[PDB]
DNA sequence: AAGACGTGGAC
DNA sequence: GTCCAGTCT
């Protein structure tokens, strides 16, 4: 941790200064900062950052507004179906975050009034979807309490700021990043510094091509300093490696690869009174893609003639007797998770010519806006461009 | 206390 | 292509 109060100090005022004038215009931002009620304040920002756990400020402007129009309030988005958010989720990913959402949303109308805990500690017990990141974001920006974090962004810094090597994921490492941030956030104007440091971390001193030249902690900086050195070394020196520079910092963690997967899914095509229909099969409201809505599908199959049997079989279930001859094999697609590298095989088959639960009949339009994941989309162009005489083009 | 859980923007 | 933008169990 920082051994001189005077350090602590000019971190402070240096990065809220440059932050008071760099700072990106957000929407959450905006609508933190110029709502009055703090019930209200408290949901755009618990809203905003679900969106952005593992997900980029660019991708979340494309969702944020949208959202806070139609749920503008917890008792909004408690009164809401769990199908309607998943539409609105759709294509952002880790869909449990959507549901939390609302469960939380729920939880605060029924068991709480209404009133939204106003304390980190509080929020991280009561909400679902509300980690210790999320919990202190709350809590520093729409109630200021004196609460640091740390995400991504953070740990970057302040690994690049306190030049620690060791693994940042280990709990001795994440356990002094949390301290770091403790000690570090400033009490007067909690939510701008956690603001700003993100912020920093975002813009300025990035994963690669550090902007340290412009950064206003600089001078504060430990790799920054290390390198300002090495810079000058007129002699090659014969786990720091010194053409990395400040990019030694954080220690590289390395992702698990993924397991793969295959799967066969078919999109069953036909004429309809406002226009052709595609069948969509909504999916156990537990595991990957909980809930959401899908192209029927099979599991892999060792030959094609196997593969297009299961197909056909699946299909039944929901269709009825369909002419097996008319089945084509389309295209793949390759589709990666975290966790999983999972390719389908694209087969289509449209019909010349009632439902049971669990099953719809789509227009175009009406799929465009169906909380289907982003795989089913890209199976969706296959078939679009690729079977003979389709429509829906 | 590693693995489940989506997707895409940058380089 | 690879990396990085949290929560829960
Ligand atoms: S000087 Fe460079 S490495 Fe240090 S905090 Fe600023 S941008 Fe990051």
């Amino acid at each position: 941790l920082f051994r001189d109060v005077a350090e602590v100090t000019a971190f402070r005022g240096s990065l809220l200064s440059w932050y008071d004038q760099e700072k990106r215009d957000l929407p959450w931002r905006r609508r933190a900062e110029d709502e009055m009620d703090l019930d209200r304040r408290a949901y755009a920002v618990w809203v905003s950052e679900v969106m952005l756990q593992q997900t980029q400020v660019a991708t979340v402007i494309n969702y944020y507004t949208g959202w806070m129009q139609k749920w503008p309030t917890l008792q909004d988005l408690a009164s809401a179906s769990l199908e309607e958010v998943n539409q609105l989720w759709a294509g952002l990913g880790y869909y449990s975050r959507g549901r939390r959402l609302q469960e939380g949303a729920r939880k605060v109308v029924e068991e709480l009034g209404g009133h939204m805990p106003r304390t980190a500690e509080t929020l991280q017990q009561l909400l679902p979807g509300v980690g210790r990141y999320t919990a202190g974001a709350i809590a520093s920006i729409a109630f200021g309490q004196a609460t640091g974090v740390v995400d991504g962004n953070v740990a970057r810094v302040l690994c690049r700021v306190r030049a620690i090597g060791a693994d940042p994921s280990s709990t001795l490492v994440s356990q002094q990043l949390w301290g770091l941030a403790q000690q570090l956030v400033d009490p007067a104007r909690p939510g701008d510094f956690n603001q700003a440091a993100m912020e920093l971390g975002a813009t300025v001193c990035t994963p690669q091509r550090p902007l340290c030249s412009q950064c206003p902690v600089e001078s504060l900086c430990r790799a920054r300093q290390r390198v300002e050195q090495e810079q000058l070394l007129a002699s090659g020196s014969l786990p720091w490696d010194q053409t990395l520079g400040v990019v030694n910092f954080p220690r590289k963690a390395s992702r698990k690869p993924p397991r793969e997967e295959s799967s066969a899914t078919c999109v069953l095509e036909q004429p309809g009174a406002l226009g052709a229909q595609i069948l969509l099969v909504q999916r156990p409201n537990s595991g990957l893609l909980a809930g959401l809505w899908e192209f029927p599908s099979v599991t892999w199959e060792p030959s094609e003639q196997l593969q297009r049997k299961a197909l056909l079989q699946e299909l039944q279930r929901w269709a009825g007797p369909l002419p097996a001859t008319h089945l084509r094999h389309l295209g793949e697609v390759v589709h990666t998770f975290s966790h999983i590298k999972l390719t389908y095989q694209v087969y289509g088959l449209a019909l010349e010519g009632t439902v049971p639960p669990g099953a719809r009949w789509l227009t175009q339009e009406e799929f465009h806006t169906a909380a289907v994941s982003t795989a089913m989309k890209k199976v969706f162009r296959v078939y679009q461009g690729q079977q003979p005489g389709t429509c829906m083009g």
